[PDB]
């Protein structure tokens, strides 16, 4: 079980800053978080059927946080060398691809059993119900769960920026340019993951391949969550949608 090499140590190292930079969390979101009104995603009438519909008012709010978090995403990804200088195309549709991925990953690992609450941002503290009707619909459901789910994991800064990372260079995404240098990158990424777990020596067999799977739950997420934006075209009004939000997910 090999640690990291001197070079995987100068990406690690690359990364983690990078995220760290724009994970909002200078004064700790324990701290700082407001909880959501439970007013807010209330349903006036039980017996209404809850169908696909959107709590404009919870999705109002919503979209106000959003913009902030997109850019912070943006923020890391320009951080990375390696992204840097891909061709400004390919960064687009990485980012376009990866977006709800990590903003996803980044309110799970605030996951708080006690009030039950995702924090977002490191700011605003909303339910499972909250943003289930707010605009998530089944996909609030799927963070949450992930988020209960990664509570035991104990994933460190470096552990969250690397995940970012994987995600990130994804040569999956349709219309890519540079396939293999992507690869390539991601590649260097787990490898330089994998190893720093080794040396993190977590007290859980197959922990890696656990690891993994997380992964593959937050790809759900990011591509189930692109289904969900169209029917908040069609269920919310044009003017709820800042043009960040529209340009990442378009
Ligand atoms: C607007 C609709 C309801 C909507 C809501 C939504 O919820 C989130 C999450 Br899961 C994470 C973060 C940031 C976490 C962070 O970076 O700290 C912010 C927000 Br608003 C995501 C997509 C989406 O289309």
């Amino acid at each position: 079980k090999p640690e990291p090499t001197d070079e995987e140590w100068e990406l690690i190292k690359t990364v983690t800053e990078a995220h760290v930079a724009t994970n909002a969390q200078g004064s700790h979101w324990k701290q700082k978080r407001k909880f959501l009104p439970e007013d807010i995603g209330q349903a006036p009438i039980v017996n209404a059927p809850e169908g696909g519909k959107v709590d404009l008012e919870a999705f109002s709010h919503f979209t106000k946080i959003i913009t902030p978090a997109i850019t912070r995403v943006v923020d890391f990804a320009k951080k990375l060398p390696m992204f840097c200088e891909l061709p400004c195309e390919d960064q687009i549709i990485l980012l376009k691809g990866c977006c709800m991925e990590i903003m996803s990953l980044r309110a799970a690992v605030r996951y708080d059993p006690e009030s039950e609450t995702l924090t977002l941002s490191g700011e605003m503290a909303v339910t499972r119900g909250q943003l289930k009707n707010g605009g998530l619909g089944v996909v609030s459901d799927a963070i949450f769960d992930l988020g209960m789910s990664l509570s035991s994991f104990n994933l460190d800064d470096t552990e969250v920026a690397l995940l970012q990372a994987v995600l990130l260079m994804s040569s999956d995404r349709p219309g890519l340019a540079c396939v293999e240098r992507i690869e390539k990158y991601q590649d260097s990424f787990l490898l330089a993951f994998e190893h720093y777990i080794n040396y993190r020596k977590h007290h859980v067999t197959h922990f890696w391949p656990k690891l993994l799977m997380k992964v593959t739950d937050l790809r759900m997420i990011g591509a189930c969550h692109a289904s969900r934006f169209l029917h908040m075209k069609v269920e919310c009004p044009t003017e709820l949608f800042p043009p960040l939000f529209l340009e990442v997910f378009e």
